[PDB]
């Protein structure tokens, strides 16, 4: 439906974090992600899931994805998930909230996870 | 590293939410998840990532995964991500926080996302 | 410091959720909040805290507050906390993330807490 | 009702973070809080709100509170809110999720906020 093609493409946010994704008819999200901030260099594997038959009543399309911050260049020992919804239209948006967990000892687990939000806009 | 075999298997929480996962040598998590609560029936595909070369200093292994709540039986128009860490050993744990976003109209978007936390133990 | 007069006043977000606050010289926030959405009518008491001696290095001023959604008109059996920072200047902002917990039975507690975010600008 | 007296008293969690609170008939929570972890020393002022007429159907009592991490001994330039519900009974609990925001420059705001959860049990 329009959400598969709508989500597929390149996205970025206002900090210049950016990702390339394909949304499949099987509900899969597959791509790579590049953060402009934090302990990250170059691109990381992204995988996730989305609702391939969203409500047709004006609602967004729910989705989520994960990046573990390890690639051939760098390993931050952390992983981020983004949970949110795709809102289509000519200026499509992906609106998300995210959790960034770092590996820690049990004693430091209380400070293991950052939370934030981010809206991405489609490049093409 | 040990996290590969250690994450691979079947996990559950106190409510009987459960999942089967394989942690690949490449950092992929793939499996199936079943919720005991919510607008959910039977199993849903899970996919995520973990740090396949975690620190060796006693820290946990970071990971995350997603489930979109649509399968052959039901579609709740929602998706959950779990972000957390695997803590190994013979009674291994995966400690998570989670975000459950439901598709909403823009007017309702302020109430789209629930947050919670959950500890799974290996079956 | 400037945060005292700068936080004190009336604030609103894009939806018309609004609050009046006084930031005390002692670190207290006290005021009243009105939501344009949700199970809410008229004004509710707000109370919180802010760092009354923030860093001087250009950082924002940390703060937080709570509203329990019971007043003379309505009781939604819920409470929201906002955690964030005040960024001063002539177009000052309060940038927040928030947690809205509803009273639930233990069985439903996994769905008790919504999460979101909101930026307020000063009227 | 039972929730006012139920919440009033001293609470602690498994790390030995602890607080003393009074829940008022006016919906107020007033007290002080002592963290066993992080950039904190001795006690900090706590203020918050709770539902003074909770549902009588088995539901918990919603509540929340704030601590800014500045006292006469220490200033961490941060503040934490806890949002959750009081569950009464002979072994009463306060179950919460929390957000800890540090003051940051706008550039570092994406890493300003930690998230976690915590269950407190009543001391007396
Ligand atoms: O520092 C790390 O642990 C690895 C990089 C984390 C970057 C975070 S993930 C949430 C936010 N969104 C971005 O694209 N970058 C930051
Ligand atoms: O109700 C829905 O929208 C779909 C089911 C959601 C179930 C949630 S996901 C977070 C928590 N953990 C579980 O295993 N189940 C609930
Ligand atoms: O529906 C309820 O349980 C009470 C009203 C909640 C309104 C929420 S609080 C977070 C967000 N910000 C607002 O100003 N309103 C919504
Ligand atoms: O380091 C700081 O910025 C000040 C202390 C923060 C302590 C946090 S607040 C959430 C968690 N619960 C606790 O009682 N202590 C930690």
């Amino acid at each position: 439906g329009p959400a598969e093609a709508g989500i597929t493409g390149t996205w970025s946010d206002q900090l210049g974090d950016t990702f390339i994704v394909t949304a499949g008819a099987d509900g899969a999200l597959t791509g790579t992600y590049e953060s402009a901030v934090g302990n990250a260099e170059s691109r990381y594997v992204l995988t996730g899931r989305y609702d391939s038959a969203p409500a047709t009543d004006g609602s967004g399309t729910a989705l989520g994805w994960t990046v573990a911050w390890k690639n051939n260049s760098k390993n931050a020992h952390s992983a981020t998930t983004w949970s949110g919804q795709y809102v289509g239209g000519a200026d499509a948006k992906i609106n998300t909230q995210w959790l960034l967990t770092s590996g820690t000892t049990n004693a430091n687990a209380w400070k293991s996870t950052l939370v934030g939000h981010d809206t991405f806009t489609k490049v093409k």
